[PDB]
């Protein structure tokens, strides 16, 4: 689910995680013309979920297979994020975004979990922060 905090700050929340039923077996990034990445949107065995973040830019999608699972992150962001590309237990990996700015690499603490879930927050042209939650399939 989206949603806002009280303080001074900018920015708009977002957590969405495996329901109950199946994992992650899609993915959908919205890149504007500039660039960065504007929403995400994850789908749970063939329902995808709520978008997440800016409206605008074009879809962007990985599907994945059966049986295959994101198990790894590399990024980059400015203000905004601005790239991302998903490696899967599979060998493959999909690009989205520019490439610029502080890189970053995100990684489950224990080998074998995999890509389950997604949060982060959004504000005004796109994603301004993001993070990922792991676990166990199967």
């Amino acid at each position: 689910g989206s949603g806002q905090m009280f303080g001074n700050g900018k920015g708009s929340y977002f957590i969405t995680s495996k329901d109950n039923e199946t994992g992650i077996t899609g993915i959908r990034v919205f890149v504007g013309p500039v660039g960065l990445i504007k929403s995400i949107q994850v789908r749970y065995g063939s329902s995808w979920s709520e978008k997440y973040g800016i409206p605008g830019g074009k879809a962007h999608e990985l599907i994945l297979h059966p049986g295959e699972h994101i198990i790894s992150i590399y990024g980059r962001y400015r203000t905004f994020l601005q790239h991302v590309t998903l490696i899967t237990n599979q060998g493959r990996s999909a690009s989205f975004g520019l490439e610029t700015g502080k890189g970053f690499f995100a990684a489950p603490n224990l080998t074998g979990q995999v890509l389950e879930g997604v949060y982060g927050q959004f504000w005004l042209y796109g994603i301004t922060g993001i993070g990922f939650t792991w676990g166990f399939p199967r």
